[PDB]
């Protein structure tokens, strides 16, 4: 087992990943902003270390800081989270050369993934269905682009090769404006993210966002942990997500996992990843591949009971795979509402002292948050304070729950967006389930 881990993150997954290593008997090394010397991990870790002012470029995505802080304090191992450098395959590439372990993948897996034109490619070999496209990028040439767009089908979605966030994305409706609007998204994608590329895919109108867990050893074993819908966005940012994903065909679903897991296998994946997917009409369609562990990961351990970042550890640590796909049993349902320090209504961040925090609890209530009383949210970083997480026998069951926890919910000082989620889980349409990525907006949207 992994001596000692440095944790290269904050927030609710600093907190979350250290949860996991003390359970495992692992050392921690916290490392912090000037402006996050408050966090809550921060005391129930073995180590600590300021890394950088507030702003997060000065701070949690210098590389050079977080390496230092491993050196001085004997860490093994860097747990990189989500977001920051968690798929920025230089900081994986300069830990191993520094002779540190990498909770995650290959820096290669992480550049054959982060490039999302290669990506596609890589999974059209593994014979892993995709959205219909650009076979590669959308080329600058008039006349080659417009005659991709034309063979695919309005309308179409230019979409940036090394696109995050929900970001670097334009939808075109009409041939007139493919040229210019792919123009644009070129030059955005360039600052945004240093590379130009772009590629193009079918817009797809009615399709749920669909994804499968995996955990891979990088010793030849790959498993799935079932699926999740995170299909309620907004500005292509997930709000709510639930498992397994509600209304599926059996055998597409069970045709996906197979694939997966067998790629997994091929390109030699090692840690936790998400290949997401769009459904659409029964059928699945390979978009992108997350190679790190992501936000809402709680879903998927309520039903199948394994716990992922557990996983990660031991696959470092070099472990074999201990659990088989017979063993993976997905029972029950389960419910995450993204805990945002918003405005509910403009969305405008909500930086401040909660004067009284009081967390919902009972059967089927998990809560995943470094919220605390007395604890100032800073102005610098993402606006995600908690996860509320319901599970039950079914997904009647679980919304049930969700609204019984929301209800309960104190975050006293600062503004959330737990009315919006109140909303949400007593929508028609969402209670019925089986809404699409564009539903949520829609809906907003009314007003
Ligand atoms: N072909 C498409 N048609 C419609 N919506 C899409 C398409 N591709 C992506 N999206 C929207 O953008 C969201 C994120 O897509 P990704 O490809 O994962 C971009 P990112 O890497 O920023 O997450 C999807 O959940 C979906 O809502
Ligand atoms: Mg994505």
């Amino acid at each position: 087992m992994l001596e000692k881990v440095l944790i290269a993150n904050r927030g609710e997954i600093a907190l979350r990943i250290l949860r996991a290593c003390k359970e495992l008997g692992i050392k921690t090394v916290a490392v912090h902003s000037t402006a996050d010397r408050e966090l809550m991990h921060l005391s129930l870790a073995d180590e600590s270390v300021c890394i950088g002012p507030a702003p997060a470029t000065q701070s949690y995505l210098q590389i050079p800081a977080i390496i230092a802080a491993a050196e001085v304090t004997g860490a093994t191992a860097i747990h990189p989270g989500y977001g920051f450098l968690a798929e920025n395959a230089d900081f994986a590439e300069q830990i191993e050369r520094s002779g540190f372990t990498f909770v995650g993948p290959t820096a290669e897996v992480i550049r054959l993934m982060g490039d999302k034109v290669s990506a596609k490619d890589a999974m059209k070999r593994a014979g892993v269905p995709t959205v219909p496209g650009s076979d590669g990028p959308l080329p600058e040439d008039e006349e080659t682009a417009l005659a991709i767009a034309r063979e695919v089908g309005y309308p179409v979605i230019i979409k940036a090769a090394g696109g995050g966030g929900g970001r670097g994305m334009r939808v075109v409706y009409d041939e007139s404006e493919l040229i210019k609007s792919a123009k644009l998204t070129r030059t955005e994608a360039g600052a945004a993210f240093g590379n130009p590329m772009v590629y193009l895919e079918k817009f797809l109108t009615n399709p749920r966002h669909v994804e499968v867990q995996v955990l891979s050893d990088g010793q030849g074993n790959a498993i799935h942990l079932g699926d999740r819908d995170c299909s309620l966005q907004r500005r292509h940012q997930k709000v709510i997500e639930e498992a397994p994903a509600p209304g599926i065909d059996e055998k597409a679903r069970q045709e996906v996992f197979a694939r997966c897991v067998q790629a997994c296998i091929e390109i030699g994946y090692r840690g936790a990843g998400t290949f997401e997917f769009l459904y659409e009409n029964g059928r699945f369609y390979f978009i992108e591949m997350n190679t790190r562990v992501q936000v809402e990961h709680p879903v998927s351990e309520m039903v199948t009971g394994v716990d992922i970042v557990k996983e990660m550890l031991r696959i470092a640590s070099g472990e074999k795979l201990s659990i088989r796909q017979e063993d993976v049993v997905i029972r029950g349902h389960a419910l995450e509402c993204r805990i945002n320090a918003e405005d509910p209504k403009t969305f405008m961040p909500s930086p401040g002292k909660v004067k009284h925090f009081h967390a919902p609890g009972g059967n089927g209530v998990r809560v995943d948050s470094h919220l605390y009383s007395g604890y100032s949210v800073p102005p610098n970083y993402d606006s995600l304070v908690g996860k509320v997480i319901t599970y039950g026998a079914d997904r009647d069951e679980a919304l049930a729950r969700m609204r019984n926890a929301l209800d309960e919910l104190i975050v006293d000082g600062i503004k959330t967006n737990t009315e919006l989620h109140k909303d949400l889980v007593r929508d028609a349409a969402f209670c019925k389930g089986g809404v699409n990525i564009h539903y949520l907006e829609k809906k907003l949207g009314m007003d």
